[PDB]
């Protein structure tokens, strides 16, 4: 059972220093391919500008891109993937002045570039095949 | 020397379940008679109305209020304030349904009943008299 609704919409305030810290858990094994999802939304609205979306594939690869006046751009990718089957995981967004630096379980695995500034970000969602423990903003 | 600047106002989405966790230490000694002050705000105006204000006095007392229509509302108070001279304090509140619940260093020693609905905090300040380490808030 989860602690958080999923899908989970978080209304933010990010700026450069901030970190985004959510925790959970895959609902189902890796055999059965699920998914997580991040999106740093510019508003509430789901069909707003997204900064950032980051979607994970269990044991397999993360495909990020943003959309931008509503425009998907170039898909980037990372085959580094070191989530643990059936575990929980604790997923940080760090807010540097150049890019978010995404880690898993204290492990460094991309550096998405802005493209537009991270205060633009005005929305967090995570959604997918996950259970959520918690999610924190820090600066 | 601070890692955040202060004061420190943080534009905040707050609901039922949760928690602003503030760490820091005082910049004088006790016998000093430093203060730490945080606010609830309605608006990143420092003039709009305030959810609740909590106001230490190091090892004196906390005095705590709520500002409506621009108007001061009875004063509350305790004593119960077990903050160390001189040490890295951990300050936490915990928004329930009825209440904000105050723990300094996991202590708990106060309950601020709400009069307004805590969704209606758009801002959280940290002033006076502490170096700011860390401002995270969870749900």
């Amino acid at each position: 059972m989860s602690s958080l609704p999923v899908p989970y919409k978080l209304p933010v305030s990010l700026s450069v220093g901030s970190c985004v810290i959510i925790k959970g858990t895959p609902i189902h094994s890796f055999i059965n391919d699920p998914q997580l999802q991040v999106d740093f939304y510019t508003d509430m609205d789901e069909d707003s500008d997204i900064a950032f979306r980051f979607r994970v594939h269990f044991g397999n690869h993360v495909v990020m891109n943003r959309r931008e006046f509503g425009i998907w751009m170039l898909e980037e990718t990372t085959d580094y993937v070191p989530f643990e089957d059936g575990k929980q995981f604790e997923l940080c967004i760090y807010v540097h002045y150049n890019e978010y630096e995404i880690k898993v379980n204290g492990i460094r695995i991309y550096g998405f570039v802005h493209r537009i500034p991270p205060s633009f970000v005005k929305m967090v969602q995570v959604s997918r095949d996950i259970s959520l423990t918690s999610v924190c903003v820090c600066n």
